[PDB]
């Protein structure tokens, strides 16, 4: 089998030459030639079976991402992995082939104004996609979001993905959270569980603000400290939109902060086009039920450029409990929603 940085990665005998592209906690990525379609593709090799967290990962976007077909969120081409469930100790994912991830590219690129609103636009297709499906991607930030070498743009690492509950968002202050941390809502630190599709609309601000500076807008050091970032800048929030919080421990603790103004988005960004600033007002709104929705963020005149709802399609049907799975129990159902796959 081929080698790669002291790993082993047996995509043979379809897919040769490897080339290392990064790595993750998650699995490692190579690019491959495809002998069959003669394309050079990126594969995914994912070790996960002996850790529970690891197998729904998996999971999650195996499923869903061989049930999504769209332009700007990545696919699933094909899946290598052992004949049986006894033999099967890594999987092998072949998905599109891009040349980079936007926190790459804003490490060293300052993008013009057309890029930012052509990147922008894509996300906001892809996420309406998403959405449409009845599903939440939950973890949107720069290393999630795919170039090639034109400039098309694939979301991608569904991961941490599941169906929207709008019933049962609300939770204590300070709740556990898994997703990263400086592209987390600030309902997420008061009293939400991240299962709205206002939490994506969140990281979406966040990236959109991070296009204009090559900075994150809330560089949070810890859980807590995340909150006080955003109301640094967002200001303390109205009486509206604080007695829309019923918890009494989030709500005491809001109240506790002296008086703090908002930042004006000209002055953290004086070069950036008025229109691009409205929409990120928009979308980093604190309220989440006064916060822009997708269709509407793609209405936006900073998106008039690109705008088309006939050419922004919508999931065929909506997507619909892996949290208390066993890991064994996970492992079969990875062997059986990649049975399709095999020779
Ligand atoms: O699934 C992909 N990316 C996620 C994280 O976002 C992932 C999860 C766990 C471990 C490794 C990767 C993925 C990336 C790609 C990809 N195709 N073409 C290029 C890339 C790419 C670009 C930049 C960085 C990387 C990565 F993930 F290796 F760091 C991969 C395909 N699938």
């Amino acid at each position: 089998p081929e080698m790669v940085r002291g790993q082993v990665f047996d995509v043979g005998p379809r897919y040769t030459n490897l080339s290392y592209i990064g790595e993750g906690a998650y699995g490692m990525v190579c690019s491959a030639y495809d002998n069959v379609n003669k394309v050079r593709v990126a594969i995914k090799k994912i070790s996960p079976f002996e850790h529970q967290t690891y197998c729904q990962r998996t999971l999650r976007e195996i499923k869903i991402l061989l049930r999504f077909r769209h332009e700007n969120i990545i696919g699933i081409n094909d899946i290598i992995r052992a004949p049986t469930i006894e033999q099967m100790k890594d999987v092998y994912i072949v998905q599109d082939l891009m040349e980079t991830d936007l926190y790459k590219l804003l490490k060293t690129q300052h993008l013009s104004n057309d890029h930012i609103c052509y990147f922008l636009y894509q996300i906001l297709r892809g996420l309406k996609y998403i959405h449409s499906a009845n599903v939440l991607h939950r973890d949107l930030k720069p290393s999630n979001l795919l170039l090639n070498t034109t400039c098309d743009l694939k979301i991608c690492d569904f991961g941490l993905a599941r169906v929207a509950d709008p019933d049962h968002d609300h939770t204590g202050f300070l709740t556990e959270y898994v997703a990263t941390r400086w592209y987390r809502a600030p309902e997420i630190m008061l009293n939400s569980k991240g299962y709205t599709k206002s939490i994506d609309i969140w990281s979406v601000g966040c990236i959109l603000a991070e296009m204009l500076s090559n900075r994150p807008i809330f560089p949070g050091k810890h859980y807590l400290d995340q909150l006080n970032h955003i109301l640094g800048i967002l200001g303390s929030p109205s009486q509206e939109d604080l007695n829309c919080i019923i918890n009494l421990k989030a709500r005491n603790y809001l109240l506790s902060l002296p008086h703090k103004n908002k930042v004006p988005w000209n002055r953290l960004f004086p070069n950036a086009d008025s229109k691009a600033l409205d929409l990120l007002d928009k979308m980093l709104t604190f309220n989440p039920h006064k916060r822009i929705e997708v269709e509407q963020a793609l209405a936006h005149p900073y998106l008039e450029q690109y705008y088309d709802p006939s050419d922004e399609p919508i999931a065929e049907a909506p997507f619909k409990e892996l949290d208390d799975l066993p890991k064994e129990k996970l492992k079969e159902l990875i062997f059986e929603e990649t049975a399709r796959f095999q020779p």
